[PDB]
């Protein structure tokens, strides 16, 4: 009776108005404090990711295999009873799994027997007295695993990871401060291309982290780097082209970091920078570069040998002008500049054409430069700026860029 009053209650109509898109734009439905998941759920065919949140010990009805896109799965904190067709339209469809828990009886028993599975994250502990990766020793039958996201608390990594990483391409553990033992078994990530350690708080570098060539995302974050010095045999690695290194105690850069030229998003922020060196800017081929929250003494000129620059966040600093050598640089677009001291923006600045987004609440802007009107692109969205310098402007001008947003 439960269940079927669930099916009434929960019409077609209503969850096609309450249905979504997730992060990788897919279309998703996000079922919270469910009894059960109605038949109407499953009567879509188009589906694709299948989310379910809090259902206490729900059973699958085989009509899943009539969601015929499926290809996503979230299970959050629900104990999912699954059968045999469901299993075999997983096994032929289904390519992403995404499993979130507190307890292990949380995490189903079915799930290691799928033939497609390509993305996993599990989120909970998965070390436990006879379960330690005991859980999910079925993982090694999963032979197409590519992206291993592990919120899990954990101590170590299972060598089966390193065997299924032949295929695997990124894998981000979230541990909540608990260090692992490395201990340079890593070394099978050929195929890996996104090491992410997330609060790890390793405080060094392992030569497995610079031995595997394909790695090309590197965010030490929260790991608490006083210093960092082993960039210099990460020459070997060809594939390296963004260095997030962000949300670290990183006190200062050495000059060597000049040596490095191929690197594009180029973020710095969240650490305590005492200046950006000019040998910084050797690196050509930036096209983002983010310095938020940190001590810079002041802005060089050398910023503007960035021509395929697209965002600049050096938000959060000390810094008091930007040079027209910024300014030769036609790509800027997203300018978080604010929460700062700038005095003025030199009127070179009207050689800028591609500026989006600028924000400037805080500063030290005494008032607008017309030039900052002057940016076709950089529309009332973008231009978050204060309204008495705006309206400093001549009026006129405020209405070309008012018929620019409304017409």
């Amino acid at each position: 009776l439960r269940q079927l009053n669930l099916n009434n209650e929960w019409t077609l109509d209503k969850l096609r108005q309450r249905l979504t898109k997730n992060a990788q734009d897919k279309l998703e439905l996000h079922l919270f404090m469910l009894s059960g998941i109605p038949d109407t759920v499953f009567d879509l065919v188009e589906l694709e990711v299948l989310k379910l949140e809090l259902i206490p010990d729900v059973t699958i009805p085989p009509s899943i295999a009539q969601l015929t896109g499926l290809k996503e799965l979230w299970l959050y904190h629900t104990a999912a009873k699954i059968e045999a067709p469901a299993l075999a339209f997983l096994r032929e469809n289904l390519r992403a799994l995404h499993i979130k828990f507190t307890d292990i009886k949380e995490i189903p028993l079915w799930i290691y027997s799928l033939k497609t599975l390509e993305e996993l994250h599990l989120t909970g502990n998965l070390s436990a007295e006879n379960n330690r990766y005991i859980v999910i020793d079925g993982l090694r039958e999963l032979k197409r695993l590519k992206v291993l996201r592990l919120k899990s608390n954990l101590s170590k990594l299972p060598q089966v990871v390193t065997d299924v990483g032949v295929h695997l391409q990124k894998l981000s553990i979230n541990n909540e401060g608990t260090k692992l033992i490395v201990l340079n078994s890593l070394k099978k990530m050929v195929n890996l291309t996104e090491l992410e350690l997330i609060r790890c708080d390793l405080e060094r570098i392992p030569h497995s982290i610079f031995s595997l060539h394909n790695l090309q995302e590197i965010d030490l974050k929260d790991n608490n780097l006083k210093t960092i010095e082993e960039i210099i045999s990460f020459q070997h690695l060809h594939r390296l082209t963004c260095l997030k290194l962000w949300y670290n105690h990183i006190a200062y850069i050495p000059i060597q970091i000049g040596n490095l030229t191929n690197l594009e998003r180029l973020y710095l922020n969240r650490n305590k920078i005492e200046k950006i060196p000019t040998q910084l800017f050797y690196c050509r081929k930036l096209r983002y570069l983010d310095l938020s929250h940190n001590n810079l003494t002041f802005l060089p000129a050398d910023i503007g040998l960035l021509q395929n620059l697209q965002n600049l966040a050096v938000t959060a600093n000390r810094i008091e002008a930007l040079p027209p050598e910024l300014f030769q640089c036609r790509k800027l677009r997203a300018l978080h500049l604010g929460n700062n001291v700038l005095q003025s923006l030199p009127s070179r600045v009207g050689e800028l054409t591609n500026l989006t987004q600028i924000e400037l609440r805080g500063n030290r802007l005494e008032c607008l430069p017309v030039e900052l009107g002057e940016c076709p692109l950089l529309k009332r969205s973008g231009l978050v700026v204060e309204e008495d310098l705006f309206s400093t402007l001549p009026p006129e001008v405020k209405e070309r860029l008012w018929r620019a947003d409304k017409e």
